[PDB]
């Protein structure tokens, strides 16, 4: 909704719904910044909480929790898709909050924000509804063979042949769905993004992502793939649709025919992002609380090493963690989270190099 | 001599809470170490990245063995808790820092003659004690000489006239007079060492201060005196021990010749630049270094910077420009009350002219 919003100067406060890594390490730039902390999570062990100046314990459906939230900040800001888009709505309705409710609300809804996208004239993967046990027909008519099916609101069968249209039967049933081409992808990138005041917006270095298990497993700065200028134009033409201030973070895919294809939008820091913190002038946290406190923002972020980021779960910490002594090098981040399980994200590494290629194969051979 | 390596997870005890204490503190919370922060003040600067803050007195030796129970090790941020002090909680608890240093740094004079025994290169100096001194000041270092505080108070003798007010000096406290060079540069040498004698050098930094604060640092030095205060700082690490990182201060006379001036047994102002030019910062080392972790074995500088402190009187002047420069990165430390010379924050300029970026920040400081 706005265009220009509050320019708050050092020692106002900054609220953050969710307390989670990324919260953390937002509060951690604010704190540097000058600014005051309130964080609101329902977990007395969140990582934020020893860098905020306040900690509120509720849920993210407690209205009067956020609304003593409301009370105490300046600004507002949320660094995980928890809280409810109607219980954002009434908030950014009574305070300041610059992010708006509409991209969080847009972004639950994958059959709407497909089409907005679609709208948009982005280059989205092809799609369709799939709301009864009848438009799986249209479906694979439409689509597959391969075709994804998806949960339409906030579960996923693959769907490769016949063999596979019983298991889709079933989540259609529960649930309604969206079907999606699976692409046979090439490589997978993501251009992180600022947006502030008055219009002005600041692109991170390309990124180039690897999933494991549907976690992001690896990410490498300069992206091995020139992509730069087509992400940008997709951004662009996103930016006109759904209104962002602060970072946000939009991921690709590259099919074999090398061809860029828009895959999710992340209104927040993100994952991917994290190297920026020590391979680049600004991080995605810092030019955040530029953004959403209504400072200027660099006009461009300049790469000052390439890097290569890992992320660290609870199985790589199992593996790793008795190595972290003696490699400084790896610039360890560890999240500070009380109960280590198998795929929760306990922490993350990044290496500065000037052989990504090599880097990457040296962690490779580390994390295997 | 080699000290307790401490993994992720373990607890870090900061004594005093000012900006340094804030920026160590932010550091171990990156890398997973819990904080618990002793300081006098409820309004301190650490106190909100600190899991634990226990308020009390430095000479508060019931909550300095509070710390103490409650931490795998402790580190100080500033010249704060007594020698006598140190050297009790070092006995007793796990302390890298040790209290060495900060009891001959304590010491004007046992700083200088200790400095001398071990080779390096001290500003020519006696002791005046008695009245009489002042005249084998007058012989041995000419005018102009200074006369300081050989505890803890300070004069500048020019020449006849200003004896009277040494004199006065002398009277009360103990004292050590200097030769009073002429100073062409000032620069200083930031240094993380660790377990194992590994020793990490940052890129040397050119100082200038202004009332006797510190104004500007500019990184790379622009004196090409880098192997010479290496050369210096090797040979006080032969007798002060440190762990951590650690700052020696420099100056250059005008005919070139180096001299030690100071030495921070701690995170020093002049290395705060760090935090965005290098790979590492001064803060990230001195956590790995008193953790008892393996410590780069080198240190780069991926961009040229001119850092600025920001007093009170210069938050009065630039305050408000401070939105429309991102390429500033402001450091503003939380700090309640503003008083004119008191640091209030810091900015850290990356730029590819440094000499083109320093005349911009005269023009700025100037009002």
């Amino acid at each position: 909704n706005a265009m220009n919003f509050n320019k708050l100067k050092f020692g106002a406060t900054i609220g953050i719904i969710g307390g989670g890594q990324l919260g953390k390490m937002m509060a951690q730039s604010a704190q540097k910044m000058g600014y005051k902390v309130v964080v609101l999570d329902p977990s007395e062990d969140c990582p934020c909480r020893y860098v905020a100046h306040e900690f509120i314990q509720a849920k993210y459906d407690d209205e009067k929790a956020l609304n003593q939230l409301g009370q105490k900040c300046d600004v507002i800001t949320y660094e995980f898709e928890n809280i409810s888009a109607q219980q954002l709505k009434l908030l950014c309705e009574k305070y300041n909050i610059p992010q708006g409710y509409q991209a969080i609300q847009l972004l639950q809804d994958r059959l709407t924000e497909k089409e907005t996208l679609k709208s948009a004239g982005t280059k989205v993967v092809p799609f369709i509804s799939v709301k009864e046990s009848t438009d799986i027909d249209k479906a694979i008519e439409t689509l597959g063979y391969p075709f994804i099916v998806k949960t339409r609101f906030g579960g996923q069968v693959l769907i490769n042949n016949e063999k596979d249209l019983q298991e889709g039967f079933k989540l259609i049933e529960t649930s309604e769905c969206v079907a999606e081409k699976y692409l046979n992808i090439k490589k997978e990138v993501s251009l992180t993004v600022t947006r502030g005041n008055n219009n002005q917006i600041t692109f991170f270095p390309l990124q180039e992502n690897e999933h494991r298990n549907q976690i992001l497993f690896k990410t490498i700065v300069p992206a091995r793939i020139d992509k730069t200028a087509e992400a940008k134009e997709q951004v662009n033409k996103i930016i006109q649709s759904i209104h962002f201030i602060g970072t946000f973070t939009v991921e690709f895919f590259i099919d074999s025919n090398n061809q860029l294809y828009v895959n999710e939008i992340a209104p927040r820091p993100h994952n991917s992002g994290h190297y920026s913190i020590e391979a680049c002038d600004y991080s995605q946290f810092d030019t955040h609380i530029l953004a959403v406190t209504g400072q200027s923002l660099p006009n461009s972020i300049e790469l000052l090493k390439p890097a290569v980021m890992m992320n660290l779960l609870g199985k790589d910490l199992d593996l790793l963690e008795n190595e972290f002594n003696e490699h400084p090098e790896w610039h360890l981040h560890i999240y500070g989270k009380s109960e280590r399980k198998d795929s929760r994200k306990m922490g993350h590494m990044t290496v500065l190099t000037n052989d990504v290629n090599q880097t990457e194969q040296d962690m490779y051979a580390k994390f295997e």
